[PDB]
């Protein structure tokens, strides 16, 4: 419901200043707010209609037409030549130029306190500093001496748009907001979205007359005036209820993107009244810049930092692991350390069909092997399908609530392989993480903060990280290749070393022949030439071209159909000797139950 | 071999300021420019040995002691009491402090609303899209703010080779846009200090540099480390470039992105100018902005990208596991996405003596041809130093023999590493000419390049290194197809055979695989033989001996033994060891016919 509300067109000022819609087309005000009578002189009925050249009096710059990208000119001096001495305070007016319409925002000089030139040991030193931790809080600080507000916090979204403050400056009488978690609603995304837009927002005075802009909509397009750009826009009274609950009386946020992302806020508290000139605001600007800049900066060199320690220990593990042929136990306990390291894990459980080798802190091996089945479960292969390239948990008791318990252990995993493949798998754990929310309320009476106190969740599992583990996904499919080769060359050496004489035949298709995939010692003998010089050779090789035509084609029909056949048959015997043998041919079983391969057994 | 000159320590300064060394423990100065005396009251002579406190008088700022971090103070007021009217115009001066020595230098305001005009410039480029709109952006908008004859945006490319990708000049001139010029031109020396000291500036190109005149510190030996001081004199390799290019003043600030330089905002002004710090320090400004929103979108792209290609690795993966048979409609299928993953122009799969070729990719012989060529024992140099995949740029330069190919394989990336064969992956990004736009390697010269692809994205590499996966996964299914054909042939056959694992003393000697034929003869089935002990006297001790002894040193044995059947039942034992890596006997056949 609050996510819902138009923000950018109130269709409202905040009096501290003046607005004026202008047509580009020659220079008439088309659209003005109640307080330009007040200051410019003509009242409100002539003013409207009345060539802005009339109140012409911008020394530094003037407006211009605009093609496609709205230009926006910044505060230079204005005067006004209605009144003889018009106001008492110094005026100052910012334009926003747009193809279809203008926009004038004037307000007060306001002078008093090169400032600029002030602001740079500041940044120059945000901009050397290490860590986002301590270049926020010597903003806090810094900017908290430059600028005059009580309270200048630095406030950081989470993943979930919730606010933390990570960094404070305030008069010590004032009670610290330091730690502070509020919910997201509080920012809602519409809000958000315009904090990209204009990036530094004050209020002078919660508690303002709003000034509304009289022709609320365009007299000749009929669409209200989309502030947006504008610093005199009038705030939801949404926020400026909640700012009046808490005592404040002035703001000043600034807004830290980063990466076009709006990062955190900057933001400012005066419990007394304050209007913060056109130049401090560019100075807040400058300084939000530094920061958006440094926390940006070193996000990108501490990520790009982890990525390759990350990848220098993936690739000594995967090594390591190709290397050694028999995985014993001081190999998988020297492989451990890093194995966890890797993922940034507690623990880690390698299985291997009924065994397991548990390693860090982990949960028993009776209880593993509850989370795996668990895992592995019908139920929960919904889960599986979902999840990315491995599956996993940051709170176990909420996913599986079953094993709600484990927690204290094994509160978040990363499980590969992701398909019920078993044999091979790898579990890895992060143990429980207690987490005290430091709330601010639980439109609200606000104050009071409530402890929320979080068991059974572990500490969130890095981007990083994960595509850390499914790179490790490798280990998996080595050992099961490793295990697979190991009984194969076994199969395939008891084979080699039989008296029956033994070729295995992979069926051909239309136009690729019946082959030999396979072929003992004892079958290479009758056949003369050796076993490697036999294999990927047609059958119809084998036998003599000199046979009885009934004889191959009950071979050929067995071939052809897939059947099975029981034939004596000469050999293609290049000494001279006539050898004739007992073919028997056998069908393999296939899982479509259509003949892939057959056996082919050789005595008479 | 240019940058062996020191540049830091050239013992000159640009005349148009005044260079001074002091003595922190003293207060007085060791070392001074030769333009000292003529600003300063007191003749070099007795300038040199006198305490800084009575020659300049500093109103804004004071220098102080440093611990070991050095201090740098801006440009602040300075006033020279040791003259009766001694002010040319206006001076300002800047403090190096470190534990060592001071270092102060000083150069007129010059005057002539800036950092505040600036922000409209900054602002926008701050939200502009690409870096290519940014570039121009900034080399417009600081010609406007500045005022130089042109500006333009230098970018080092992987080799530290730089081209010019913006550029904005009076509407008379030669343009330098797309300009390509060496390494050399800029050597590492020189842009390791371009990290230190940020805006460097060359007020008029062939000035007299003025001498420090203790060339060395008189106490403590050593020259004068000018890398923090603006007035250091520049190389005159350099100066005699940019006077041959008719360039009168200089100014260069760094693009330094991510702690690395990115590259240069270079400034040229035809007829002589000085930059006065107001004016570096908002070239700064812009340098800053630029750089952070270069590497910005960096950021942002990278890490669209990295997601795109992450939800195609695992469509892959999964869809290679589920079907069994590798088909041909499997890897038709596959193919597309398979070169998607790592943006490649062909794919070719190989799986033992057979090939998958896929996309724009060369032939069949061609393919075996550049494989044989990575798997040989001369190239096995560069399959260690590789990380988790071998990759070419220019295959003309690595495989010098496979110079051809160039047209469609001009870059790979070949899976696996080792020379495991069976299953391998070799992706392909065929030729990519390069018009190279030359300074003169002084006028027009346009290198056409060969033989090279388009430059393998690191993003990519680690793409291809995930998808190592594939292999382990066909080799595993390769093995478990011929393993379950030969268990299943084994299975069918009629001599009765049984395989034995050899227990380590601790364990005896079981039956790890038995077929039909054997389980038999033994009558009870197959599944519940499996995994028991070969004791199965009824039997002569002699013969049992013969049989025993065999399996106690890992010998063969053929011996006629009775058996256990519900007739007595004798047949001939043939057990045979099995080979072993290490040679020593793991396994036994049992045949008995
Ligand atoms: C309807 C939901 C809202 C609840 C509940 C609420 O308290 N406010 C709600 C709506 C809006 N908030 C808007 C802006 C806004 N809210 C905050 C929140 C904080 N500011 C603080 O200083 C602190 C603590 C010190 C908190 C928790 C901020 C910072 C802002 C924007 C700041 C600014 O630019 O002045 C908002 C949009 C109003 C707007 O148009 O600016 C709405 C609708
Ligand atoms: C010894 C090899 C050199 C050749 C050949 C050459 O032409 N110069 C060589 C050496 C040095 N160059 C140094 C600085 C420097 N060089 C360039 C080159 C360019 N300037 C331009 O405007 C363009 C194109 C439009 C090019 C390619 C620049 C800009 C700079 C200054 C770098 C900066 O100020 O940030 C140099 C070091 C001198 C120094 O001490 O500053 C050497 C030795």
């Amino acid at each position: 419901v609050c996510a819902r509300e138009p923000i950018h067109i109130p269709g409202l000022i905040q009096p501290y200043g003046v607005l004026l819609v202008i047509d580009p087309a020659d220079g008439r005000i088309v659209q003005a707010s109640t307080t330009a009578a007040d200051l410019l002189g003509v009242p409100m009925a002539a003013l409207l209609g009345m060539p802005y050249t009339q109140v012409l009096t911008l020394p530094e710059a003037q407006p211009f037409a605009v093609d496609d990208q709205p230009q926006h000119l910044m505060h230079a001096e204005v005067r006004f030549p209605q009144r003889a001495t018009p106001p008492a305070s110094a005026w100052v007016a910012a334009w926003h130029l747009y193809p279809q319409q203008w926009l004038v925002e004037m307000e007060p000089r306001d002078a008093r306190l090169v400032t600029l030139r002030e602001a740079m040991p500041l940044l120059r030193s945000v901009e050397r500093d290490p860590g986002i931790a301590e270049a926020a809080v010597r903003v806090a600080k810094g900017l908290r001496s430059l600028i005059g507000f009580d309270r200048v916090m630095i406030y950081r979204f989470d993943e979930e748009w919730n606010g933390d403050i990570i960094a404070e400056a305030r008069k010590p009488e004032l009670e610290a907001y330091l730690g502070n978690h509020y919910p997201a609603s509080d920012i809602p995304a519409q809000a958000r979205a315009l904090y990209l837009r204009n990036r530094v927002r004050q209020i002078a005075d919660v508690g303002y007359q709003p000034s509304p802009i009289q022709p609320t909509v365009h007299p000749q397009l009929g669409t209200p005036v989309d502030l947006s750009d504008v610093s005199l826009r009038s705030v939801s009274p949404v926020h400026l209820e909640y700012l009046a609950n808490m005592g404040v009386t002035a703001t000043l946020v600034a807004s830290i993107v980063v990466n076009d992302a709006l990062w955190g806020l900057i933001s400012c508290h005066h419990y007394s009244p304050h209007f913060t000139n056109h130049a401090m605001r560019d100075v807040t600007d400058a300084v939000a810049r530094t920061l958006a800049g440094r926390i940006g900066a070193l996000q990108a060199v501490a990520r790009a930092r982890l990525e390759s320690v990350l990848l220098t220990v993936r690739e000594k593990l995967i090594t390591d692991f190709n290397d050694a042929e028999h995985m014993t136990v001081e190999l998988l306990d020297d492989m451990a350390p890093d194995l966890m390291d890797v993922v940034d894990a507690d623990g880690v459980a390698i299985f291997h069909g009924n065994d397991i080798s548990r390693h860090g802190t982990t949960p028993d091996v009776a209880a593993l092997r509850r989370i795996r089945d668990h895992i592995e479960s019908e139920h929960h292969e919904a889960l599986r399908e979902d999840a990315v390239g491995a599956l996993h948990v940051d709170a176990i008791g909420e996913v599986f609530p079953e094993l709600a318990d484990l927690a204290p252990l094994a509160a978040g995993f990363i499980f590969v392989p992701l398909m019920p493949q078993s044999r091979s798998a790898l579990l890895w754990t992060r143990r429980e993480q207690i987490q005290q929310i430091k709330w601010a309320g639980n439109p609200r009476k606000s104050f009071d903060l409530w402890q929320q106190t979080v068991r059974g969740r572990a500490r969130r599992w890095s981007p990083l990280h994960l595509e850390s583990a499914r790179s490790l996904r490798v280990l998996i499919e080595l050992m099961e290749r490793k295990r697979f080769q190991q009984d194969f060359t076994l199969l395939e050496a008891s084979l080699s070393r039989l008296r029956d004489g033994v070729a295995i035949i992979e069926r051909g298709t239309a136009n690729a022949a019946h082959r030999l995939l396979f072929v003992n010692t004892a079958f290479a003998d009758v056949c003369g030439s050796d076993v490697a010089e036999l294999i990927g050779r047609e059958l119809q090789t084998l036998y003599a071209s000199d046979a009885p035509r009934a004889n191959v084609e009950l071979l050929q029909d067995a071939l052809r159909n897939g059947r099975a056949a029981y034939v004596t048959l000469p050999l293609q015997v290049s000494d001279g000797a006539p050898v004739y043998r007992q073919f028997h041919l056998e069908p393999l079983p296939s899982p479509s139950g259509v003949t892939a391969h057959w056996l082919l057994q050789l005595r008479d």
